[PDB]
């Protein structure tokens, strides 16, 4: 039976790889990865220089489809210097190595011999503040559909892809759990830009953020290896994250391994999971490519969309 | 503010159609049209000749695009008696002339020097049948996602859109209102494939249909203007296609202007109006181009997306 997918196994995968440059360092990398990720040069060689190379060849077509409405409309031609932005989502549950992923394929991108202005941007910075969340009682929905502005995070989008000169969203603070007032991110006609989200690749009765991706990913891993990284990564930020006395989690520092763990489960059982259950995974069948990552980090399995 | 769509009036959309040649006569033209819609030659020149246009552009542009990832895999090249089949999906409301929209454009498209081969398939064949919309209590809801064999429908585009050498759909009698035994529709590896239904724009948490549409149109008119012309045909049916005896409407073609218009306006209001209003309309943001038709059935205004 035909199938809108193909799919390989790493030792498939990096044979796609060819002769895409690795131009980055094994201390640069470092600096990319997030608490607990475990990527190594290896996987950058056998899974994202391939990947970098899939994305290079896209970049190119994807182009020529707007080339084609632009001479449809019988407009002005190019601008070489300013094409249409290539819209990518990384998308995946908390603690799955999105970050990660996101900030290294930026790094592989931006390192390319065109040297593409390549802007990263998270969706956190768009979620409402804590005071906002409270009125409408979604301090404890915080990653769900709802408690993002959505109609900002579109508009956003919408005009980086639509070739606004700059566009600004606002910063999400991880120390102080909140939006930081007067802050803002401003990204400047980039030739890439990549959007970090729990509910990037999402769908709904109006024209969404997951409609102008020109390539998706979807970080994925089995849930009970999720909840583990996630757990574990809770008792490790009590000495780097937590241990900081102005962390909205500085309570959290003292707990003992055993409280820790009981409180790590109760949030990821009362938010995370009911969130990556009932609107991220439904998600994952949408994205042009999935990374199968097993209990080790370790992305082994990967589902290309062809179609 | 900046917007993924772009809008036109007749005047400034049929501009687009440059050289694009009228290929048919205003009798051929007839014979695609359904009853009550009222379009001429004219309307096929300043609308439907852009439109073949524009689709014209994207169909190459389109194939650089798979091109590419068939490139990345290190596969075999063309073969350009066999590309990747163009999926159209033509959605919208019931009795709002997507059938001629589809016919028309089928017969455009064909009519193209290449003479490619344009294939035309409309859901109704992937109702269940009035049996099993019985066991599962639907024989009402004909027309809702639900009343589908959605799993069938996809696994048929998937098909034609993977390469395959021919692929079949059942097929529909709207003369015995149910699905007709033994009969099918093959498909065989069309160069263009024509998706025709209310509900082809919907998305969900499996890849759906939606997904594999290369440009989608969305026929659109006020909802008033709709019911108008489904009670209007309703009553006129009375004498074409009620008036035959084999007709599961049979019943109907004795009703007087009157008891007609009672009848037709009780299965719109509780049928055809909730389905457009909770599951066809939706979809609408996401089509590629809309055609918005006034009471009279002239389309004089169009939204693009462009993004
Ligand atoms: N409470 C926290 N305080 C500080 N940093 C955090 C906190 N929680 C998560 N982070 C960090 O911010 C990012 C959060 O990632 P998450 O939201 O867990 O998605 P993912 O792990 O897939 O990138 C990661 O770099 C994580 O290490
Ligand atoms: N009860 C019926 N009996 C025979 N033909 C019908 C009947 N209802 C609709 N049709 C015809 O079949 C097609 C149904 O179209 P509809 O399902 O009303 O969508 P649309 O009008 O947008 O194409 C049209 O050609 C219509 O004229």
């Amino acid at each position: 039976e035909p199938s809108p997918y193909v799919e390989f196994d790493r030792r498939q995968w990096r044979a796609l790889r060819m002769s895409t440059p690795l131009a980055l360092t094994e201390e640069e990398l470092v600096g990319l990865r997030g608490l607990g990720e475990q990527i190594d040069l290896l996987e950058v060689e056998e899974v994202y220089l391939p990947l970098a190379r899939l994305i290079h060849l896209q970049v190119a077509a994807r182009q020529r489809l707007f080339a084609a409405t632009a001479e449809f409309l019988g407009e002005p031609q190019q601008n070489p210097d300013r094409p249409v932005p290539f819209i990518i989502g990384v998308a995946g549950s908390v603690a799955v190595g999105k970050s990660t992923t996101a900030r290294v394929l930026q790094a592989l991108l931006a390192r390319w011999d065109h040297h593409p202005r390549v802007d990263l941007v998270t969706t956190d910075g768009f979620l409402y503040p804590n005071a906002e969340l409270q009125r409408r009682n979604l301090m404890h929905r915080k990653g769900f559909p709802e408690s993002y502005n959505r109609r900002a995070l579109m508009r956003f989008v919408t005009s980086v892809k639509s070739g606004s000169d700059y566009a600004c969203a606002p910063v999400y603070s991880h120390l102080h759990y909140d939006i930081i007032p007067g802050a803002e991110q401003v990204v400047r006609h980039p030739d890439i830009l990549i959007l970090e989200g729990l509910n990037v690749l999402q769908t709904g009765p109006t024209l969404m953020v997951s409609d102008l991706f020109d390539f998706s990913l979807y970080v994925d891993a089995r849930i009970e290896d999720i909840e583990q990284w996630y757990v574990s990564r809770f008792l490790a930020m009590r000495t780097t994250a937590f241990a900081d006395p102005e962390s909205h989690f500085h309570h959290y520092a003292a707990f003992s391994d055993s409280q820790a763990v009981v409180a790590a489960r109760e949030i990821w059982r009362t938010i995370n999971r009911p969130n990556l259950v009932e609107n991220i995974l439904p998600t994952r069948p949408r994205a042009t490519l999935v990374l199968r990552k097993d209990a080790d980090h370790s992305i082994n399995r990967l589902r290309l969309r062809k179609l």
